[PDB]
Formats: structure tokens, sequence, C-alpha cells
């Protein structure tokens, strides 16, 4: 079990996950089974009980751990699933050695932090290294952890001291630090004493770092790159940089053209750990698809404007594994996507007593759209706006897609204009009105994988044949209210497919709309499930609904 | 006797002299009589022994110490003149105690870093700062120190820790200490990190900051000014902006909105320290004379270029006098200078064989110039290129001054083309050459203040007048090489006439050229004796005759 | 050229002498041809400038330079001699740039302490490790280097950073840095934290200890060793203790016991570096020899009282080459050594004016000697003090030997009682006075090496006999007052014979007295050329007299 441990710099807000998951997708084009931790010095336990406004997505596993945001590029770049143990967080571990202690497992010792908790943080780190994450029961190779917040923090204190201990009891040639660091330039002079400061704290730790990757606004001066290596000691060929560029996607290409294969290769002796023929082909196979793909994100300028519909868009870290999703979609379609970010809040005529601009400011966006996307954030406060675009999308013609809160509005939209029920509602919002047409109701959240089976008379419908023609598909959930089941037969009739449902047949998780190009909604997120190099078959389908050559997408899916 | 100590920051290159200056501006303003010390953590002793690739002027004081660049910058600010010992530096310490040593003077102690540098480093803090540096012989109320470098630092090292005791053996209320520190702004958000790393470094050298002065790319949001002060203590109106403005001299109208002197009068207790009507007459002209020369730098458009001929001119920190002496001008003037750098090492036309378009750049801009100026540095490798900017000034009417090398140059050029002996030239260039015709002899440089005596036929003179038709004058000098005496009654002739003199006739100083409107050169450098409201005379004279009305500045004068 | 430094620490007050000695005495026995370098932060250019009462003696090499204390034991252990760039000071390395900016040889650079000073400590490290210290030319192999003061020390600061480029600029297994550190023993218990927090400072700048030599009330604890090991990382086998044992010659056998030489061995390959059977055979042969000396000093326990006499004999540090040789001595004769020490202030009868208690005492002390030595200090104030000394011996048959002051008030002894001219006098306490039989006149110090001749008629003379029957010596002087050169043909017509003298016949520099016993002096120090595997010949002559056997000891040396 290698590891190579991201860490680091002078501000905690700099460049960490770009990096740790563009070593780990570089590592794996060498056919090692990398793996991947988190450390989170916050306290929480687990997502679900923070808000959208701090850290963005309440992201979700097979596990059906709501976690922190940063596993999500760890899976949809390594191409792996990950157990509710791989993030690890101050809260987590704390009450992890306090409910061992309650239950007398110390043999009544003292407990003290060195060493008890130093060796709960090694233990924890060396179980969830050995869990499997590929398509294939066997064990990882090489495990990145991201140390999150900085070396020289109060709360990563505890992390450190357990990281400086086991750069020991796993010894050198077996573990590798790559600290990221800030190189201010100012009046256009790269000044690198803060990269001198936090080396000091650094090894005051005892931690010694392997490589220095900057953060700076500009490639680096060989000069800087002399004069950080002189200081803070590695080779010249061993300070990297990851500037300003336009892409993400392309900061592996970067750390490969800076040889961080080749170091790493070296300096954790990668060629000594056993990997087959096969293996190695896979490997030049990941490598040689991210040259092809990214080569189609240089060549490609063909626009395809998607409206995500919702609330809070200025905080747009609120949707990231829908944006990253739209992009695995768009690369894959060979076309470039343009977000417009629609405000809910404002699609609503009542925006319109309070200020025009806003109102006519969305619906611009919204006409402009190619397609249209309600994706679900949480809480009731924009539910009349995103059936306005329900509306407009069925009224239209415009490809559409309703995840988790966009199946809601979409059915209660149905269920408002072509039912003509004018009343019918989501419980959530309106509980208190009793209805017969509540388009909502409470079965204390579905939460993490769960099968999905078709309805038998569905070989005519797109959404299934995007996901091959198979009986049955496996995705994430997070719905607490879901579908009225008596409401069903009803929409059905009126030819609102409920193309997907669970076994039992009382819970319905996808539509398609007969005669519309692609009106579509899943109750799952299919955000979740999306990998880089494979991109999630709803969001495929309406970038390809957008882009036209839905039925190409199709028949070479179909192949 | 108060200390200000400026102090700090997390790269040496941020902000350290513009607020230093500023502040001793501002307290200049109450009626103190203030004072500056700099220290430079370099060994150097002092600055003749180190070229202008490096920290930029070799600047002279009236003593005549060749200097660090920073003295001019608190001698243009604050109207005073620093003796050489207000430059305190590594080797310059080192040196004197090891001097102290080798006189036996230490009674055969065993000489050791503290106490004996820590009280070498107090007692020239306490001797410099009583020393006169006003048009009066009294003693000076508050000491301005600049710590060059950062604190934490191998080379600062002694002089921290000095300060570190003499914050005790000049207690609080009578010691105040400004930190200057990096903000960076990452993704549009102000990290504190940095200046909350360097503020751990800071207080474990025992220094307390009473002020944080901030460089950021932006205004400081509250946020971070509460970030700042909650963790690095000091009330939230102790934190202070620097941000960029398109004016240095603005920086103390910044520093008293933000309420600095409200804030140094109350930590200080200034209103105890003894001072006239008269002083707190002269504060507040000092105030109003500062807001009157900015309102005329903001409401000016009306462009003057003066064409500055050199070398090294990318180096721009090489002119720094120059450059500030033609703004205080150029300000005087109420008129915005713009210099055009002109490399004499282009217009050559032996340029023209290696690349066209330096030399017809350099023409273009020397042709496009409302006056030009020769201010001499060092060595003689664009001699003949200033030939051919005195010629153009004198056979075009385009105003002109001579500085140093510029005396010799003009005086070659008025050799060579109205004297018309094709062969005269500077010996520093040509000694080899043995020439009648040697417009340069040694007379090892005429360093510092020196009188300078007129000619008795020159009350026609424009530079006589512009020095307000007095006898003598008092400047400071540099030169090795000089004006052939028995050369001078030829050009004097010609009507090249050497205005002014040495007491002894042996040595000519001053130029004036008949019928030209405006052609001059001096001996001494004029630079380093301009104040910023009280301009030098040879170079108001230069940006007044390329601005016209330069027969009212003389009327103005003559009052 | 490999290299051990010696650092470390936190209290400048520990154990590094004695280690570092210790250290180069066993790679020493490796045959390797092992040198040593004296880094000390205190300002002092060299030792002539400080007095006894600091770091006691003055101590002299063969170049004539006064230099620190501990260059000596460099000398007495390793058997070889240092140039006076051997010891490296503050304002040494400050002076030297200095010197060499004011020579323009920094090119006009602003001269920044890194690199420049930490280039010149290490070109001067590289030049001075070279440099032949052995009775043969060779070059070194090994530098001991003991880093004086501690690791985390504002003095000391520029020779750490100069050793962390140096660990890099010459590499790993070239360098290695041994620590000293503090384990505390409180209520019973070896508390390790002050060897953690002075670890965080030392790894904080850049070095890593590769041993930790403690110094501890007791043998250090197997879970002190474990829990300095798992903190401050290096093996279980690379702590190693120097805890109280009454002999300091034994530091060598205990450290060869814990494998200290095993260790750096391996850690410097020291197997690889090229060594004849001759260097291995001479290389057995200083274990074997230094370990059946410590076997005399184990099974000895005949007492012999030497006799010392001087001023400040409370500050025993005073006299440390004369105390060391004295052993060197006695350990070659068998016998266990005292030294009395015995105030010259207090023989003197007119301290029985003021306490009795003192002169009674101090006579105890005389009467009871088996020898008496005066090794002189500095200053004139217990010279009749020295001079009762001087006569009780003669008087009485006591051994005796005169080092230069001791030369001095011998033969001023002699002048004054057997001569008989009671007026008698050193020049230096009595100039005023202007006789005929001044005892001394100047001739501002002869220092260091130079040739001393035996007068012809010396084949009867012990001392001669002592130092082997040979024409000439070499040893080293101090002497500014010397014996008058017209007094010596009375003196040795009284049988006061100058066995030894300068080959100008001027300068009289050994005396032997006829009929007595064995009364000696010399005007060189003989206890600066003491080896402690080969003892001084004088105070093996003074020990063996005190001891008998004085014959058998010439016959031995005469084999
Ligand atoms: N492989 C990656 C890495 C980062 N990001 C983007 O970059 C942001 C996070 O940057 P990251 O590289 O994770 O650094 P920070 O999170 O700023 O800080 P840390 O060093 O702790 O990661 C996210 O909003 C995400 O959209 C991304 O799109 N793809
Ligand atoms: N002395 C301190 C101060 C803060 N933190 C940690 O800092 C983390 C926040 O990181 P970052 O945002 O990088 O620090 P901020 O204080 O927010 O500063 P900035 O404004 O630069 O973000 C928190 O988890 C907190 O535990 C710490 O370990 N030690
Ligand atoms: N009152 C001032 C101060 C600075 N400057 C300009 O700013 C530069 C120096 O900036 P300064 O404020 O002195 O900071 P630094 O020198 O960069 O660093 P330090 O903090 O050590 O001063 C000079 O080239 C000078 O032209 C100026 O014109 N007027
Ligand atoms: N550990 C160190 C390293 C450097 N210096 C000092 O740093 C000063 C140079 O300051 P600055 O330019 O701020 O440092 P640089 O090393 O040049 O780094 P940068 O590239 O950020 O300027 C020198 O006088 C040197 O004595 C120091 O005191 N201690
Ligand atoms: N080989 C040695 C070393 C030390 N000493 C004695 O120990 C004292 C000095 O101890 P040392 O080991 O040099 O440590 P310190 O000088 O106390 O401190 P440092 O660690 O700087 O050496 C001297 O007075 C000396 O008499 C000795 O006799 N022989």
């Amino acid at each position: 079990m290698k590891y190579v441990v991201v860490s680091g710099g002078v501000i905690s807000g700099i460049g960490k996950g770009v990096l740790a998951s563009s070593t780990g997708m570089l590592l794996k084009t060498l056919g090692l089974k990398v793996t991947s931790i988190k450390i989170d010095p916050y306290m929480n336990i687990d997502a679900g009980t923070m808000s959208p406004l701090e850290h963005g997505e309440c992201f979700v596993l097979d596990d059906g751990g709501e976690t922190d945001l940063d596993l999500g590029n760890y899976e949809r770049y390594l191409g792996i699933t990950l157990s509710r143990d791989h993030n690890i967080t101050t809260g987590k571990i704390y009450s992890h050695v306090i409910s061992r202690e309650r239950r007398g497992d110390y043999l009544g010792k003292t407990v003290q932090i060195v060493p008890h908790l130093t060796n709960a943080i090694q233990d924890w780190i060396q179980r969830v290294s050995k869990i499997p994450v590929d398509d294939t029961g066997l064990e990882p190779d090489v495990c990145i952890i991201e140390l999150g917040g900085t070396v020289g923090d109060i709360e990563s204190a505890p992390f450190v001291e357990a990281l400086r201990q086991f750069q020991f009891e796993v010894g050198r040639e077996n573990f590798a630090l790559i600290h990221v660091s800030l190189v201010p330039v100012i009046h256009g002079e790269q000044k690198t004493k803060p990269t001198q400061a936090a080396i000091k704290d650094l090894r005051s730790l005892g931690l010694i770092p392997d490589m220095i990757a900057c953060r700076c606004s500009e490639e680096l001066n060989r000069s800087t790159i002399d004069k950080i290596a002189m200081f803070c000691h590695v080779g010249p060929e061993q300070v990297v940089n990851v500037h300003d560029v336009n892409s993400t996607y392309h900061v592996p290409l970067l750390l490969l053209k800076q040889h961080m294969i080749d170091y790493l290769h070296s300096r954790l002796k990668l060629g000594e750990v056993p990997l087959t023929l096969e293996d190695k082909e896979r490997g030049s196979q990941l490598l040689t698809n991210w040259e092809n793909m990214t080569k189609n994100l240089d060549d490609s300028d063909d626009v395809v404007k998607i409206a995500l519909v919702g609330k809070y868009t200025n905080l747009k870290d609120s949707y990231l594994s829908v944006t990253k999703s739209l992009e695995h979609a768009s690369m894959k379609c060979r076309r470039q996507l343009e977000i417009l970010w629609v405000e809910a809040s404002n699609l609503e005529p009542e925006t319109q007593e309070v200020d025009k601009n806003k109102f006519h400011d969305s619906w611009n966006k919204l006409s402009s759209a190619d397609g249209i996307l309600v994706p679900g954030g949480f809480g009731t406060r924009g539910i009349e706006g995103m059936i306005l675009a329900a509306k407009w999308a069925r009224e239209s013609g415009v490809p559409f897609l309703g995840v988790c809160l966009g199946l809601q509005v979409a059915a209660i939209e149905f269920a408002r204009n072509v039912i003509g029920r004018p009343n019918s509602s989501s419980t959530e919002f309106l509980d208190e009105t009793l209805l017969a047409p509540e388009d909502q109701v409470v079965i204390t959240m579905r939460l993490g994988l769960r099968p999905t089976i078709f309805q038998p008379n569905s070989e005519w419908s797109n959404i299934r044949k995007l996901y091959g023609e198979v009986n049955e598909v496996h995705e994430r959930h997070r719905h607490r209210y879901e579908i009225n089941p008596k409401i069903v037969n009803d929409m059905e009739s009126r030819g609102f497919i409920f193309v997907g449902k669970d076994e039992t047949g009382q819970r319905c998780e996808i539509f398609e709309l007969k005669g519309h190009p692609y009106y579509v909604g899943t109750q799952y997120h299919p955000e979740y499930t999306s990998k880089v190099l494979e991109p999630s078959r709803p969001f495929w389908g309406l970038v390809a609904a957008a882009s036209g050559t839905l039925g190409e997408v199709i028949k070479d899916i179909n192949l």
C-alpha cells in the first residue's frame, strides 16, 4: 500500500482538490488500483446536517452517506466508488475514540491524543485504503490522501502528528508528500517568502515534502524554482506549477508534461508493485482517452446553452455535480457547453411587481436555452418558478430533465395544466390544504443506491434506450416526498408514462412524455453516478437532445 | 523622544517605504519635529561600493555619504536633511562593535550579540534620533524607523531583538509598532492566513503591533478587517489599507481618512509633547499645502513630455530622484508629466546597422519631447548618444538640462560642433588619445555639499534668476572628472557662459547658453536637494520651459 | 572530506566539548586523519583581547594565535596541531566579508547574509578542513565541527543557515549531525519534553539529527530512549548518553560501548575512505593505548599532591591546560593526582593581618605538597606570594616548576635570597624604582612556536635529559618581559644554570638549579604542547620528582 499525501499551503483555499484528483488520475494511467481519502479538519460527522450555503453539494455515495463535496471529485475523475469511511473528519475521529472509551476498550488507561488519536487516525487510514473501490474485488495499490486545511493549524494538529508517525510506521519509499503552496507575484516579481515561512512550520511538524506544487498568477520563473528548491529542499525537477488555464481537465496533462509521474514512479518504486499487461493496457487507454477527449474540448466551438433552473444560483458551487455531469455529457458530444444560471425566484410573474428586469432577464435566459434542466436543491421557495419552466418546455418542444424536485414540479405542472386540476400541489409546500390531488406524499429519506426497474411497455422510450434497453438500473436517491401512486394511472392515460418504478410498484422513479422530443425526469440524482470518461445517461440525453444527434447517440449505445 | 517603528510582512518587497514616509509626513502636520531612520539588514557599509543594477540610485547627503535610496524618500517628503548615520546596516553595526573591540573598549569581556549588539543598536538609535535635521538647531520629537527586511529573518535577527529590548528600555506610550502585511485575494476571496502565520513569528520575537497596514489587490472587506483584528489583536479601527491608487502622494491622504493620526496621537500621547502655536500653524500649513498640490494633481490634464536620456532605462529605479524631482516641478507647474525613457545607446547611428527600429523609436521619443534632460548615471558606454541629444536640443530650440555627465557631454558637443574641433573628448572615455582639447580632467570624488558662486556678469541669466538672483548656491556633488579650466575662456567667447564656479575659479559648475530659450547644465546633482513642496530650481526651470510661463515662474520667484 | 557536526541543546553549557573531542578520538582509532573546527557565535576576533575571568585560558597555537579554550581540547585528545583559522567566530566571519566588501570584491552587488555569509561560512569550512594537522603533510579525512551555542539562537543563526545549505552542497552520506540534548529528571521521572520542543526548533532550521546524545542525571531509561526516538526520529540504537562518571577520559569508552563508531562507520560510509594497513594498525594502537592508560587510571590509588600557586584559583577554569597536562603526566606515572589550589594572595604575611585562617590554610596546602608549581597567569598582584613559594621549595628540597611568570619569580627569589640584593624586582611591578638589578626587561609579545637551544654544558641537567638530550626544543611562548641578560652570568656562577636559550644568546628560556632534586622553570608554556598519550616533559618531570622514579623515567626516555 503506497501513499501520496497532498498537503500544505499558506491559505486554505488554493489548489489541493484539482492537484490530488489529477495525481490520482495520472497514477491510474500506470494501471495501479488507485484509491483516495479526504481528511476534513471540520467537526461535522457527515454532510446531511449541513446546508448548501457552505461547501456546496450534499453529495451521496453507494453507502447512502451524505459526504463532503470533495469525494465527488475523486469518484468522477478516478472512476471509483467510495465508502462513507473514505471521508475522515475531526468530529468523526473524536466521536470514534470517545465511543471506544465509553465502551471500556482502552482498558482503564488515561486516553491521551498522542498516541491514542494518532493511532486511531493511522488505523483508520490503514483499514480504509484496503477497501475495494473498482468494478472488481481487488484491494487498492496506492492511496491519494488530501489533507484538507493547512499544515500549521490548531484543528489539523492531530492529523499532521498522525501523518508524522505514519511516515515512519509505513516508511520512506512507501509514503511521499506533495505540498501545495502560494507563490505571490507583486510588482511583477515572484516573491517566494510565504513558501519559505510555511516550510518552517511544515518541517517543524517533521513531515518533509518530496514535491512542491505552486499556485501563482503566472508560470514560475526558473529563478523562483531555484529559489524555492535551495531553501525548501527538493530538486529543480520537483517544483511544479498549476497556473490558471481555462480547463481543469488539462491539469493532468500539465503535471504529466512536468514529469510528475516519472518522479512518483521513482520515489514510490511503482515499477516493483505487481501489474498485468492488461492493467498496463488499461493504463495507456486511460491516458489516450483523456488526451482524445481534451482534444475534443480544444477543437470544439459549437455552443449548446443549458438553462439550469433553481435557487441560490449566485453560489454556483451549490450544483457542482450537475455542472460537472453536464460537462461530461458535452465533452462526449464534442460540443461546447454554456450553462445559463436561471433564477426560479425570478421566472414567477410576482417578480414583475418588484423588478421587471429580473423577470425579463430570467425569461431571456430561458428563451435562449437549447435545453432546460430542473436539478432540485432543497426547500420550497422556488416551486412556482420551476413549474413555469416545466410548462415552457412542454408547450415549446424544448428538451427537459427533471431530477428529484424536477420530477415533482414536472408532475405538478402536468397535473395543473394537462389533467387540469388548478389546486394540485406539493404537500411539502401546502400540507395545510389537505387536497385529493396531492402530487407528493412522505415515504427519513430513501438514500444511497437502490434498484430501479422499467415498466414492461417501454421499448419505445428514449430514456430506457439511453440506459441500453436493460431491465434494471442502479442509481442514488435523496427523496423524503414522492409521487402519489394513486395519481399515476391518470397521468399515464394522458401519455406521461412512468417508464421506471420500484419493484414493489408503489414508488415511481422515471417518466418520459409521449410525442415531445425529449421530456424526462428521474427521482434519483443521476449527477452523482456520472464519470468523466463515461457520462450519466439522462444528462447525455439532455445535451444530445439540445445538440441534435440523439438518434445517433442511441444507435452508438445500442451497438 | 517618541518612536513609530514600521516593520513586518510576509514578502520583503510590499509597502514599507510609502507608508513610513507618509506616516512621517502626517506626523509632521501635527507640527512635531519628525526625524527618520532606515535599518537595512544588508551588509554594505555605504552605497558608493554598490552599482545601480541593485536598489537604484547612489543617493547623496549633505555629509557626502553615498547612502540607501530610501533615505531620499524621507528627505523629499519630510523636508529634512539626514546625516549618514541615519542609515543603519548589518555591516555598519558589526564593523562598529568590532572596531570598538580591537580598540579594547569592552574591557576584556567575551563580546556576545546579546546584550552587546543589541546595546549598540539601541545606543545608535538613541544617538541618531537627537541629531537636528531642520532649518533650526532643535532636537527631534518623533522618530520614524523603517525596519527593512521582514520580522522573522536570519539577518534582521539582531535588529528585532534590539527593538524587543528597546520597547522596554523606552516604554509603551513612547514606542509604537506598525506592521505592514500581505492580504492575498484568491478566487475573489481575501485570504488572511499569511497575515496570521506572520503574526506568530512576530509575537514570538516579543514585538506587538499597534497598527496593521495591508497591501492587497482591493480595499479590505469589513469581514477581513474583523478576521485580522480577532486573530492579530488590534481594534477594528487599527487595521488600515494601502491599496493601489495611481498617485503615491495620495497615500498620506488615505491614511488620514483612515484616522491614523488620531490613533498615533492617542497611542503616543502626542498632545503632551510641547509645541507652540507657530508649530501648529506650520502643521496645518503642511496639510493644506499637500491637499492643494494634490488637487492640482487631480484636476491637471495638460501633458508635458520630458525625454530623459541615459543607459539602463529599463531599470527605471536607476533615476528615482530625477523622476521624483521632475514630478515636484510638474506639480508646482500644475501640469501632468510624462517621462519619455530614451536610450542613448539607440540614438547613435550605429544602432541603425543592428536594428533600425530602436534608432527610429528613440528619435521618435526625442522628437516628441517638450524638453530634454541628460541626468548622468555612471560609465562611458552611451556618451556619443548623449552628444546627439545635446546637439538636437541646441540646433532645435528644445529646452535642455545637463546634470553631471550632462554638463560634460553638452560641453563636448559644444566643442565638437560650435568651436568645431572634431576630436574633442571625455578623457574618461579616450585617455589614450592625449589631446590638446580634453574637455574633461580628474580633480577620489568631490562629494556632498559645496558652495557654488555665480560669475558677476550674470543678472541676464535665467538659471541664476531661478535661484533668486542670490550670489551663492549650496548643492550636492559626485564628480571625479570636470570641465578643463583652460577651455572655458574660448567657450564663453562663443556664448556658452559658465554662469557658476567654485570660489577658487579653477572648477566650473553651471552653464547657460546665449540666445537659446533654456539650455543649462549643473555639475552638482540638483535631484538630491529637491523637496515635494519646494522643487529643485534647475528642474522647475526645465518643466517651466517645456510648459511655457518660465517668465511668470521667474517673476513669482522674484517677489 | 566527511563531516560530523556536533550541535544543539536546550541550555548552552551542557556537553558538546567532551562529546565532540571523544567522537574525534574514536574516529581517530579507525586510522582516519581526523581534523576539527570550533564555531563560536561570540564576536571576539581572537582571545588575546579577552581576560581569563570568562571562558578560561588564553590558549596558544603554533601559529601564535591566542584562541578559544576549546581548541586546546581537540589538540590534546586528537594529537594534532590546529591553525588559528580552525576557530571560526561571529566577528571573524563578519570582519572577513566586510574586508572583502571594502576591497570591492563583491562586484558592486548588495551583500545579503543569504547567500553571502552562508557562502563565506561554507568556503571557510572547506578551506580549513583540508589544512594538514598531523606529523605528515597529508590532507584530513573527517572533520568534527563543534557548533557552539544552541540551534535556535539570534547569533548562531547565520551558522545554522550555512550548515543547512552545506548539508545539501556536500550531501547526505558525506555529512552527519549529532545533537546534544538535556533530559531532565524530576520526581525521579525522565521528562523528555525539552528534547522535543528543542527538536521542533532544530527541524524548523532544516538540519536533521542522525544521533541524539543526552546529558541527564542518570542513565537513560529504555522508555525515554523510545520516547525520544519516536518523536525525534532516530533508531533506538542512535540515542546515546553521556552520564556523570568521575573521569572525562572514559567518555570515549562509553560511546564505543554504545556503538557510536559502528553507527558513524555506516552513516558516513567510512569503510570506503582509503586507508593503509599501517593507518589501521595506528588505529588499534590508539584504542589499546587509551584502554591501557584508563586501566592505570582505574587501578591507581597512590596520591601525589601538586600545589599550583596563583590568582583566581576559585575560577579553576583559568588553568585548564596546566590541570590537564598534570593529569597527562600523572596517568603516564600510574599515580593519582590531586591539585592543591594555593592562593598566592594568601601566602603573603600581610594576609595574617586581615585573616590568619587564609594564611595558615595556604601554608597548610603548600606544606602538604609533594611538588610545587608556579604556572603564571596575568597581572602583578600576587608576585610576592609566588616568591614565598619559590623560596620554600628551594630551602626545603620540594620539587618545583616555574612556567613563564614562574621563571621570573624564581629568578627574583634567587636574586633576593641567594645573590642577596633585597631590592631586586620585576620591572612590570616596580618600573618607577629604576634599579640596577632589574630581573625583568621588555623585549608586543613573543608568541607561538620558537626554537629553544640548550647551552653546551648541560649533559648533567635533568631537564634536558627529560627532553631526550636533543640539542633543540620547539615550544609555545607568551612573554612581554624576560630575564635580564646581564644578570645571567652572576646567577650561573651561583649554580642557577640557564640550561636553555634563544640562538642569539640574549634571551634565556630554561633554568635548572644545581644540587636541588628538581627545581626548574620554562619561559615558554609547556602546558599547550601536552598530548594525553604523550605528556609535556617539564610536567612529566615535576610529577615524576613528586612521585619518585624520576631516574627510571629518564632511563626509559633515553632508550
Ligand atoms: N478536479 C477538480 C478539482 C477542482 N475543481 C473545482 O475547483 C474547486 C475546488 O478547488 P480544489 O482544487 O478542490 O481546491 P480548494 O477546494 O480551493 O482547496 P483544497 O486545496 O482544500 O482543495 C471546486 O469548486 C471545483 O469546481 C474541479 O472542477 N475539478
Ligand atoms: N490557528 C488556527 C486558526 C484556524 N484554524 C482552522 O482554520 C480552518 C479554516 O481554514 P481557512 O479558511 O484556510 O482559515 P480562515 O481562518 O478562514 O482564514 P482565511 O480568511 O484566510 O480563509 C478551520 O477549520 C480552523 O480549524 C486552525 O487550525 N488554527
Ligand atoms: N513615498 C514613496 C514611497 C515609495 N515610492 C516608490 O515605491 C518604491 C519603493 O516602495 P516602498 O514603499 O519603499 O516599499 P518597498 O521598497 O517595495 O519595500 P519596503 O517595505 O522595504 O519599503 C520606489 O521605487 C519608489 O519609487 C515613492 O515614490 N514614494
Ligand atoms: N532565512 C532567511 C532568508 C533570507 N533572509 C534575508 O532575506 C533578505 C532578502 O529579502 P527578500 O527579498 O524579502 O527575500 P528573498 O529571499 O529575496 O525572497 P523573495 O524571492 O520572496 O524576495 C536578505 O537580506 C537575507 O538576509 C533572512 O534574514 N533569513
Ligand atoms: N574532552 C574534554 C571535554 C571537556 N572537558 C571539561 O569540561 C569543560 C567543558 O565541557 P564541554 O564538554 O566543552 O561542554 P561545555 O563547554 O559546557 O559546552 P559545549 O557543549 O559548548 O562544549 C571544561 O572545563 C573541561 O575541563 C575536559 O576536561 N575534557
